[PDB]
This record gives structure tokens, C-alpha cells and sequence, in this order.
């Protein structure tokens, strides 16, 4: 159904929508997407690392 | 009544006021007053002046 492989799963948004209410009110939607790399942590362990 | 001649018959206003409706949309209502001197004409008489 909705989920899928081959089917994206959200949109790429990045854009700051001015919305101008009244007495001078502004409503700012400031919309932002990024691609994020991340690779495997160089251990598993939780470590108590002292410098 | 209204008329009289030690009451004012008007009021001084010199402001320019912003009023922000929506989408974006402003009425900008911009208020002058002056005060003006007059004097007696030269002459009553229309002239056809030629220079």
C-alpha cells in the first residue's frame, strides 16, 4: 500500500512562505530539507573516552 | 449651534498611518494639515498679461 521500495516516501521542501495575517502580524513557515550521509560508527561500544 | 465663532472648526492631522488587511496587502492612509496665508490680490481685475 503507502509504503513501497520503489515509492518515494516524502517531498523536498526548502522554501520560506510569508503568510501576512493582519495588524501587521507575519506568519513565517520557514521550510528546510537537507540530503544527510552517515556511515557505520567506527565502534559499537559506548565508551568512557578521557582527555 | 455647530457654527460659532469662538469654536474650532476643524482638526490638525499629520500623520501617516499603516494598516495592514492581509495577503500582503497595505492601506497606507497618509494625513496632511497646513496652515496657509492669504493676501488681498493686486488687482480685482482679470488680466490678459502678455509676456
Amino acid at each position: 500500500g503507502g509504503g513501497g521500495i520503489g515509492v518515494s516516501t516524502g517531498t523536498y521542501d526548502n522554501q520560506t512562505t510569508y503568510k501576512f495575517l493582519g495588524d501587521g502580524w507575519v506568519e513565517i513557515t520557514a521550510h528546510a530539507s537537507r540530503l544527510l550521509h552517515l556511515g557505520m560508527p567506527p565502534s559499537e561500544n559506548y565508551c568512557r573516552v578521557t582527555v
